C-alpha cells in the first residue's frame, strides 16, 4: 500500500509600497499633469535682488 | 555476640525529560502520523513572487 503524500503549499503575499509613506517624499513636490506629452518647453523663472 | 550489620541500602530514581518542556522544541513542528511507514515520497511546494 505504497502512496505519495503532499503535505500542504506555501506561498507568500506581497506588500505594496506607497510613495508618499517614504521619507524620500518630502525631497520633491509632485503634481498631477495630464497633457504633459503636449509640452515642447516648460519655462520657471526667479528674480532675486 | 560478634554480629555483622547491614547499615542501609541506597538506590536513586531517574530524573524524565520530555521533548516538548526542552527549549528545542520551539525549531520543530511535530505531528503524528501513523502511516509513515507506507510513505513512498512526500512533497512540499512553494510558489513564491
Amino acid at each position: 500500500a505504497q502512496f505519495d503524500i503532499l503535505l500542504g503549499t506555501y506561498c507568500n503575499t506581497l506588500n505594496f509600497v506607497r510613495f508618499l509613506e517614504l521619507g524620500l517624499s518630502v525631497a520633491c513636490i509632485c503634481t498631477k499633469f495630464p497633457e504633459l506629452a503636449y509640452v515642447r518647453d516648460g519655462v520657471i523663472q526667479f528674480e532675486v535682488q
